């Protein structure tokens, strides 16, 4: 999905005509006849017997692969693949409480009011991403990152006069 | 991911004495005086004022910045970084329908699992929607057998991934 | 397709947060919030204003572009992008007349005699694409090389006994 | 295209002393005292027996030859190779028609247009069948305006590419 | 820049793990590691997760069989990399007059003013013992430089200076 | 030392004009450039030279880039020859050894891998080291086999806080790099 | 391995297309040429197409303005890359006795036995004009190898031999 | 000289075992390496050493890939320094001028840039010359300007013979490369 590359040889021991995948490619067959081995430097690919994306599909990690039977492969018929993008951003979500704990949407918050009619944030637990607490809102002034965990109050984080009033996703 | 960089300039522009940081640097002081810009060409990172990720922290993204206002410091004192992994192995699950359009029991893992018979006592997978992730499907246990991939979306019958058999016992997650 | 890559920054003249694309993203608006510049180091790629390949699309080849204007660009809002391959293999085809000049399909042939009922060759003219004549069946012997151009006899290339008997396309 | 590259080995599996040529080299007899594996990883070469582009000629596209057998040449003598330029631009052609699914008059070049009232008469491109290469429509002339980009196949009505409208009056070939 | 890359079967083959840095686990990437080739730098490699188990450390180099670092099995789940340079580690000394005579003065920190520091207007010969330094013909780290990158100066040319006339000094990291 | 560094060098101000670029040493680049007003430095540390063959006014620059000749204390636009410095990463490394645990007992003080105990020394075991520079690897069995325990600047006053689970210690190695 | 790049607006902007051999023809791809980045090599930059119109030469560095390789205006049309080399330009001195006397022979070319290109059993001294050459101990480019990188050498020890036996010698080229 | 060239030994044969990469000049690796079975060479041409200081037995390595030491004709596997062999690629380049046609009137011979004949000689014009090493730029006006012409290793009677429409030629340079 970014720095991933894929080669396919014609013959066992990466020998042979090579052919060379960035991105994808729905037919390959008039360069290759055959594909006995393969390397596969970046990222995760689906390789389909057949071109424009049918037949039997295997899978190959990165790796060295010098004889078919090592990916799991039939024969030596293949025609097309596809890089898979590993979701990069997921489940990001989050809860928040405010005061105390408990019962005093996913994407940033500028303004702790503006947003929602919370006063201020005194608790709150994670799902899945990391998130950012800013003091000021508009994401101004000290920054405290929180993993995907569980926090009890503004001191299972680092934020004395826990004066958050903004929170921005991770992407990566 | 790994294969971040993130390289931290004297002056403004992206120009002086220029440190490059690959991982987590503890301390950065015997090599740059100050910070006036900085380039993070991969990954996100946690820049530190003071050594051993002590101070106050900013949290920077891939990005060209030419000033320490641009990325809302406070000065040009840094001494640390710390390299923000982001949840990835540890992020996805699913959930395997037993009966067509998600009729029948509703089976639900963030595992993985070898043999859904032992698993999850079912024989065949008539449908699924997956939350979080990219997943792979073997019509046989033990991950051998036909392959079909199945991403981040929701299907009524088994008429998405390449088949009209439902026949499966095996399915894996993707991490890289 | 091969060796390409874009970068969308956030700010003109290439600053900003950025975001870097090697295969097609569907949806990357959860990275930058606008685009004011665009680095193309390799290849030609399509940028829609909006994700899944939607909304008014710009063409950029390969070039620096510091304001979106210089892409013929209308506002900063682009959230999807895909790489566009150039058909690199294309109007593969040939003719043969064999004997004399005239009158005497599109992939390799190893015999001259049974992919075709033709004694030997000996005019020929090109439509598009590199041909290879091959001296003995199968591919064998003395290698000759004709462009996409029009040849009158066998001394319209080089190979004094004309015995041609075999034909590959180049494919790149 | 260009970027291709070729590296010769004096012995077999790629071994011994390597000359790696980048564009068209008239001699190698002063670098190289055989060739007997080579290695192409990219581009088309045409290799040769003697200096100067003489002698025996083997085409080799890319891979990994470990023998000289495996190019089918007759010994180990090599000295001059040449790049196969395969044909780009001066490769692709479009037909362009007036009238929904083909009918109406049809029009065909391969060369671009700036203005299609000026150089075909027509208003409103309704269909199209591109023969060979891709190509971007643009709602108005000179090439500004609204762009759709079209590959290799048809089109019945002006429904593939990304518009309801017909509105176009100038057209461009990609060859980069 | 270091890199490690972990290989399941022997001679390079199968799937195929890289770090840049440290890693807690691979488990969920490789099962068995037969096989390493370190691009840069040295690691320790551990036999379980969470840097664990035992530990074998490798440095640049192709290792083809688990056997060829002495590893039992081919058992790894974490590594992490040996950076230990510690560039505190420069020591140097200066003396008043030449050839090593003089008030000398042995310092492992660097010196703004020599006047200042130590109360002296020339240097007139020095032994590196460790590291390597810049010298200065003026305070603040200005005016000529003369690098000290041997063991051992007995008059002000060696450095390359045609004056005694030098007044701080500093070392190089690296 | 050696390993991967560069050095550029351009005729104009802001790495503009002709460039040349040092890969190793080189004594006389007046052949390429005119003047240089602008650096960029890549890889490692350079000494420069106002004049060839590695003399006249030398300014040090490391990684970095320096838009005019002032931005390297430089005096004038006149540069000649390159260096590159070399800064061992591989000198004093000093490793204290006793024979009996918190100090006691024979010692030795070395600076170089060693085999075996029983041969250089007249020790079976080792119970307790001073690690002065470097940092080191002890192994279970002589010539550099057995189990392997990673040792960094500290000291030791019983095996244990080594990581090992007895004395058992027959070769130590230090670390290159 | 040579690279040049051009650009379609002052100060590297706009469309970008690079070189690594000759280019016939930009006009497909370029419209204008208003700067060039020259990566590796020389260049011989060609007003129309076909290496033709007005020629400007440009060696490695960054040039922002058209006018700063002096050329006329942004038309440019091919390009072909000045390798000229000529490996073709090295001569050596030999002779008999030291210190350059004895029968001396000069040639621009190898030689497998200097005792039957030139009946002598050593060489005491040496003179190299130009180019780079390795001695060896033995004919036919075998045995103790020195090799003489510089100017004049006026015993056998000067190229680091203990004794004058050497009978073959060759240039090395690039 | 300088620009990229690299060089890799390796503990074992066949390009196994401990590596060791050598960018520039290295003196003693004898503390990364135990020996050396088999090298990589990528870029130029080393001299490699039997001992440290660059002194011993010495071979020559170009680009290649040598699995086992007799494929460099080595003697055994003690190696120790490595240098990099500098190739100058800027040396003779001779050029004759004439003021006449067809190599009559005066003539000089140089081997260096020349901003201006008028200044260093006494032509205007040039209407024949000689070229005897390297290849050189002809210009249409002093100090290196005006249209260019490129001339490399060959004769020139008259002036169209280097594609000038006249004799008008006021400066030239040799090319480094």
């Amino acid at each position: 999905k970014t720095g991933g590359k894929i080669s396919f040889y014609e013959d066992r021991n990466f020998l042979g005509r090579r052919y060379d995948c960035d991105c994808d490619c729905a037919d390959f067959r008039s360069y290759l006849s055959r594909c006995n081995s393969i390397r596969v430097e970046g990222g995760t690919w689906a390789v389909y017997e057949r071109p424009n994306f049918s037949g039997h599909m295997y899978i190959l990690p990165q790796g060295e692969y010098p004889e078919y039977q090592r990916w799991m492969g039939l024969n030596d018929r293949l025609g097309s693949c596809r890089a898979v993008h590993l979701s990069s951003g997921g489940q990001a979500k989050i809860q928040v409480f405010e005061k105390g704990d408990f019962n005093g949407t996913t994407e940033d918050c500028p303004s702790i009011m503006e947003q929602f009619h919370l006063r201020e944030i005194h608790s709150c637990k994670v799902v899945e991403g990391t998130w950012i607490f800013y003091e000021l809102p508009n994401y101004r002034g000290r920054q405290y990152l929180l993993d995907k965990k569980e926090y009890r109050k503004p001191v299972d984080w680092g934020a004395a006069s826990p004066a958050i009033q903004s929170f921005r996703r991770i992407v990566e």
